[PDB]
């Protein structure tokens, strides 16, 4: 049952299981996340598992130059470098010896030596380039941007930055953002030395997988295109640094103020927007040689076959690949995932088997655009669409240690908040008290009443094919702090000794976690009825409807003008709310004995998600097929709900052609009602 | 028991129906096809069914002006018009009666009075156009372009003549064609008058259906696109006549010599292609004032609830709309639909039902371009994806009366081998033998060896949307005589006498064919496994990869310089070759006891149709998903295998970039391999 499942999951295995994954560096494509792959495969074979294979793909990479490395440089009037970059950070103690950490680098940049003056963008946000293309006046054409890592996803910076006519972007991480007052730098504390960098890459994917093979598996014979019709490739060069080399940077800006407090962040300098310096007369010059290559990933696929229902499957999928060791991304994730698998294992060594099959996957190349996870589901997606029941995700455990943080599909919601009841709070204060409890005095929800807040998906991991491809049902779980990053995101200094000395001592949050990812996956596997409730999709509905409702009406005179209605989704929202209502009620009234009913009711459960999805995909992107939840095309990361709808609105005021635009806001209008009634009629009675 | 269905069915009943369904004209968008739709919904619902409803759409349908009529002139120097052709065609004896029958017109030609020079084009194919531009010399530009009906659907023909420059394209009926020889005239025999013309559309949809609502159901909010950006719509003039008024143009034709006999037709004139006449002097002009309108259209849905599989629909669906009284299509489909109706209805009131669910359709519109199929699929496509086991078509079951003429998918060949032997044959001199026995030795397999041939499906009738788009598994069967259509197609002609007298007499071919279909569609909603058998996908498979690959041998140093491998797709062939041998091991040896395995085994069994769609779609193509199958780009109503490499191979010796062509070739290469290997893992063991 579930408590002897939840009981056999230890805090000390977990432990002994991040160390094993964090002592040297598992970088996508090296020898040395390979051999992790074959390790995993191994051990949860010995675990268990009846079966573990090894899936591999060819991907698009990117590496820096092992003997022309990146950096940036200021130059003088004939062409000195006065000033230069970092080559690399300053190991952390102990790890001087590390065979090789990967450089500081921007996965995906092209190319490049570009020089010329420096303009300061704050976030790279869109608000921030429309605050300084449109109040501002000033001009990034030409000009190297330089922006603050922090509140989007750094893809949608340099696609922002690209835009605004930009021929190079630099990244830094400002303390403001990366330095929390009264802590200590690493390794004393948890914070972010100035000599610190966040690594990641800067595709603009929108959900594609590998660059080279969009819709299909980068296998042996994958036909690809050329570098030149790649998907998400930026076309300027870009590279991160820390805050020291960022003071060097910015301290001698010229031009214009800082717009305002907003824009300023933690470093003595006057964080002037520029372009130039005060200095006139020498430049900013970039040097980058990293390449892109064509590289094998291995993904570690493990089976546990269902007693029941084979054909069904829970999924419980997290990566393994890191920037360096990857002590909290990935491998605090990880090590739940493998003693999540060590402890079904038991069960089933005593002769359990879960009701419906449960897979479990080890994800490579999760750090370069969610290629494993995408390619792997490209090249089984007709299994997927039929057989899926629903996905969780399983990437760091912990990025604080204030609370729990859910994202997922409403369909879950109940789910969650029951299994967080039978759970015990790990929380200082709480003992004795559930997580439901402590979750929900400490991060309330927004909605009401006395309710946690569970936030919706978007993007920016490796659910990303599962929910917003393919509409199968998903959610993750992790503990969390007070879309930055905890401060050692992506740097040497994320190591497990971070972890055992200021994250988790005890290992009683990566253990609380392990409870909420297993416990859903052991629900969705076990339970005879699939835990979903169709009623909380309908109230989200009626929300999402009036939150872009209220969108459309700070336009009265286009809405008169154009014939803009929104009677049509609040007519579709009412009708699912109505047909749910009643499905509930056949699902409360019908005999469990029967099987073929119950299998016709779990089938209906299982495809509502499903019936979200539109086979055209949203405007311009095909891989986001999801109506009702998209990622943000402003912050991969964030999720937006009535994406086509949403977009189509958004700073409607400046198009040229207004009633082209406020035609295609109809359009949009109709494909969501429309999509919300034909999900409906899925549960509706089906003869 | 299906005996007792079988038994219950009788040539006196179609008989009947169809003599009630071919009084007056049902064509779409009038207020008689509604009458007549109201009266379906009736009777079907007196015959027995659970539900019977209308589903009604607004799509752009086409209608000659009634106060400004088409005609083509032959004009002189001077503008006086010299010829007129036909304003009607010689109503038929007892029917001068006739309320309104739509006079002969091309669907969807734009308006128009364009006049200028003539060209013949024989049948308007690729291959005559490209005889005609490349060996002959001869320049359809600015030429009005006349053609005889035959070989290919006149949408090509017409897309065709468009490509090649026509500004108007004139189609008639040529005897050599549509008179065979030794029967007379209507109403005498079966013949075609000079008088007669074939109605039709012209639209090349590609699948869209309404050509303003491409995607979504033309419902009461659908969004629509302006007519300018419609799909399908042909841009030049387009008028169809008799062979009289043919003779009329073609007896003063200039030019060039016919390239040889292949080119003439019966008519006694020279056959010149034009362009001009002998004369000089006189041009052609054509008046065209037909209009475009949103006109809304009704679905008949009838359905007997399974009593097992409710949530598994079995689809029974043919169209009731005819361009005039529709003695042959399509009443003489709807006629045996309405009895099989009947029949299962019989068999519901005596307490039986299906084990799974059956729907009953009368579409609306097939006429214009398969609109109230296809409207409604958009509508139910996600119902119809995760539940549709199967569609039987039924349009005309009569166009001959000397053999059966099957088209279907592999799945349904040993189903239909099955049902037939079990039939018996209505032939003059095979009485007490076997339906499989005429049908075999009067139309014997090409492939081998004592088998009856079985043609693939591409599009032209009502399964287009449901196999095309959808992946259902599909299949349809009639009557045949020794794609041209029978003399007398989409003429005033077309009356229940010509069927009563010389098709039909005893109403012996309908009660075979309703037996054929009715007897699919009760084993497809009744057997307990499905019956389809994966083994025959295997061997087309093989044969389509053969094929293809020969074609592109045409091309050895190409194959060579591009490294062009169909190496992928023969090794995709031969493992889907083994898992479907293995799949029917499995399939024999389990306990149809366990319903749970019998569903996964089923659910596998009908969601492999449905592994060969790809979600992209075909190249240009997104409506045609199916990648083993699609309508030819030549020919609408001919089936085409491997689409994606067969249309990236042809004529591709003419691609002024050799490689990027071949490339593509390739990628299609792939795409099927992938689908391929795809489908046949769906047949694997799930877990
Ligand atoms: C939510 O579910 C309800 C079903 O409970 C559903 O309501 C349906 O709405 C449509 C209109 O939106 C109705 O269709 C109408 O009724 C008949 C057809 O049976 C016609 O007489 C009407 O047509 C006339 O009026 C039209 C415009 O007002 C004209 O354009 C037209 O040419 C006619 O002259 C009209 O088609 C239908 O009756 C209801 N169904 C009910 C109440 O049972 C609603 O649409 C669902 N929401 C969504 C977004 O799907
Ligand atoms: C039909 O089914 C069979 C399975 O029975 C399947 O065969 C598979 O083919 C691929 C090659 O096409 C094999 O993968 C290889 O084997 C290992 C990986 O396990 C590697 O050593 C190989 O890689 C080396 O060589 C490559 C090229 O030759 C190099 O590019 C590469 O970098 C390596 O140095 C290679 O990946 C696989 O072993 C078999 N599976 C078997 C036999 O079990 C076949 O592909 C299916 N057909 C289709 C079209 O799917
Ligand atoms: C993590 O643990 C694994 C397995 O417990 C260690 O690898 C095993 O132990 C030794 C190492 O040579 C061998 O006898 C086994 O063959 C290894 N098993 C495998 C790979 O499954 C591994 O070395 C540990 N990693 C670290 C850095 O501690
Ligand atoms: C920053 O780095 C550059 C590159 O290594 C330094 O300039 C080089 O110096 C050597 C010897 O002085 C010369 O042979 C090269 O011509 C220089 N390379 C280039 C491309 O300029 C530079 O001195 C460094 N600057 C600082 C302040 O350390
Ligand atoms: C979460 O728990 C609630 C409370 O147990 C569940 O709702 C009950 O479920 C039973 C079983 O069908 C019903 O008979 C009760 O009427 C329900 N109570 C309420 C308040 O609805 C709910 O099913 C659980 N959610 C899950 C398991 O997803
Ligand atoms: C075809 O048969 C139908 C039904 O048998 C005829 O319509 C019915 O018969 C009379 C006609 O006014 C009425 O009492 C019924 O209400 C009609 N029933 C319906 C419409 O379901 C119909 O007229 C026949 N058509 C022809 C031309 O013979
Ligand atoms: C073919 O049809 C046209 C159109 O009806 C005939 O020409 C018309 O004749 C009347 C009276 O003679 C005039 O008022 C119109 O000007 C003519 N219309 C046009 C547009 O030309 C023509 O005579 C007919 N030709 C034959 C051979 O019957
Ligand atoms: C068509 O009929 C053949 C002959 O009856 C069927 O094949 C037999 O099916 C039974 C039932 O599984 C097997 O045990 C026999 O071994 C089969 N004989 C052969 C020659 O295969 C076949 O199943 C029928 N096809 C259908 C119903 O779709
Ligand atoms: C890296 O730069 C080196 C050293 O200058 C050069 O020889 C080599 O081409 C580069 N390797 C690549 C292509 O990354
Ligand atoms: C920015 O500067 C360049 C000239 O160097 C110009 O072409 C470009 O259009 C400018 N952008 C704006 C907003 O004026
Ligand atoms: C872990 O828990 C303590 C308790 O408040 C917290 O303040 C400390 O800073 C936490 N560690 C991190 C990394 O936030
Ligand atoms: C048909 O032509 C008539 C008569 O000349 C004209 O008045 C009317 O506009 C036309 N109707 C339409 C738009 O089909
Ligand atoms: C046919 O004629 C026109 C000139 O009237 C010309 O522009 C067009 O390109 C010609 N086509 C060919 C194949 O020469
Ligand atoms: C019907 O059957 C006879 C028997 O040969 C055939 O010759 C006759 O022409 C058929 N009718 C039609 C329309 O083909
Ligand atoms: O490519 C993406 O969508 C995200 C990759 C990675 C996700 P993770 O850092 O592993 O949480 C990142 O944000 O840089
Ligand atoms: O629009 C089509 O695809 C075909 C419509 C109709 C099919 P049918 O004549 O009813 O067999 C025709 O060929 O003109
Ligand atoms: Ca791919
Ligand atoms: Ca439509
Ligand atoms: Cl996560
Ligand atoms: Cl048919
Ligand atoms: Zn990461
Ligand atoms: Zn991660
Ligand atoms: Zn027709
Ligand atoms: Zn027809």
């Amino acid at each position: 049952n579930m408590k002897a499942f939840l009981d056999e999951l230890k805090a000390e295995n977990i432990k002994k299981f991040l160390y094993n994954f964090t002592q040297i560096p598992h970088l996508a494509g090296t020898e040395q996340n390979f051999q992790l792959a074959k390790q995993i495969q191994s051990q949860w074979k010995e675990f268990g598992l009846d079966s573990v294979e090894l899936a591999h793909y060819d991907v698009l990479l990117s590496y820096p130059n092992k003997t022309h490395p990146n950096y940036i440089s200021i130059i003088n009037e004939d062409g000195n470098e006065i000033f230069n970059t970092s080559l690399f950070e300053p190991p952390p103690p102990g790890y001087e010896n590390v065979s090789d950490i990967v450089p500081p680098f921007s996965a995906f940049s092209p190319q490049g030596m570009p020089e010329g003056d420096l303009v300061y963008v704050n976030y790279a946000r869109t608000e921030d380039f429309f605050k300084l293309e449109r109040d501002m006046k000033i001009n990034c054409s030409g000009k190297i941007v330089i922006a603050r890592y922090g509140k989007v996803f750094r893809g949608n910076k340099v696609k922002n930055a690209q835009l605004a006519g930009a021929k190079g972007v630099i990244l830094y991480s400002d303390p403001a953002d990366y330095f929390a007052p009264g802590v200590k730098s690493y390794p004393d504390g948890w914070n972010l030395p100035g000599g610190g960098v966040q690594r990641g890459n800067i595709l603009n994917l929108n959900g594609a997988g590998d660059p080279l093979t969009p819709g299909y598996p980068a296998n042996e014979y994958a036909y690809r295109r050329g570098i030149a019709e790649a998907v998400g490739l930026p076309s300027i060069p870009v590279h991160p640094i820390g805050y020291y080399d960022a003071q060097k940077l910015l301290e001698k800006m010229g031009g214009s103020a800082p717009p305002d407090s907003s824009w300023r962040g933690s470093l003595k300098v006057p964080y002037n927007v520029g372009p130039g310096f005060t200095f006139s007369t020498q430049k900013v010059k970039m040097h980058i040689h990293s390449t892109n290559e064509v590289t094998r990933i291995y993904n570690v696929i493990g089976t546990l076959r269902g007693a029941v229902e084979p054909d069904r499957y829970v999924i419980l999928g997290g990566h393994r690949d890191s920037w360096v060791f990857g002590g909290i991304d990935p491998q605090s994730g990880a090590a739940v995932v493998h003693e999540i698998v060590r402890s079904f294992g038991t069960l089933k060594k005593e002769g359990w088997r879960p009701r419906r099959t449960i897979l479990f996957a080890s994800w490579d190349a999760e750090e370069f655009g969610l290629l494993g996870s995408t390619e792997w589901a490209e090249e089984n997606s007709r299994l997927l669409q039929e057989r899926g029941v629903a996905y969780i995700n399983a990437d760091s455990s912990i990025e604080g240690n204030y609370t729990l943080r859910v994202d997922c599909t409403p369909l879950m919601y109940s789910l969650v908040h029951n299994l967080t009841k039978e759970l015990k709070s790990p929380d200082e204060g709480f003992e004795g008290k559930s997580l439901y409890e402590s979750w929900t005095k400490k991060s309330p929800s927004p909605e009401f009443s006395g309710m946690p807040r569970i936030s919706k998906l978007g993007s920016g991991n490796d659910f990303e094919v599962f929910f917003q491809r393919l509409g199968i049902a998903s959610g993750r779980a992790r503990y969390t702090k007070n879309f930055s990053g905890y401060p050692l995101y992506h740097s040497v200094y994320e190591t497990y000794e971070l972890v055992e000395k200021f994250y988790d001592p005890m290992f009683k949050y990566h253990l609380t976690v392990a409870q909420v990812r297993g416990g859903m996956v052991f629900e969705l596997a076990n339970s005879i009825v699939l835990p979903f409730d169709c009623r909380d999709y309908a109230v989200v509905l009626r929300k999402y409807a009036d939150k872009i409702y209220s969108i459309s009406m700070k336009h009265p005179q286009e809405m008169k003008t154009y014939s803009v209605s929104f009677d049509s989704l609040f007519s579709a929202v009412k009708n699912f709310t109505e047909i749910a209502s009643k499905f509930s009620e056949r699902l409360q009234d019908f005999d469990k004995s029967n099987p073929i009913v119950l299998r016709m009711m779990n089938d209906q459960l299982m495809f509502l998600e499903r019936a979200f999805i539109d086979p055209l995909g949203l405007p311009d992107r095909p891989f986001y097929r999801h109506v009702i939840y998209a990622p943000s095309s402003h912050n991969k990361y964030a999720g937006e709900s009535f994406p086509g709808i949403y977009d189509a609105l958004f700073d409607i005021e400046s198009k040229v052609d207004p009633s082209k635009a406020w035609g295609e806001v109809k359009r949009q209008i109709y494909v969501a009602a429309f999509t919300v009634q034909a999900a409906a009629e899925t549960l509706s009675e089906v003869a």
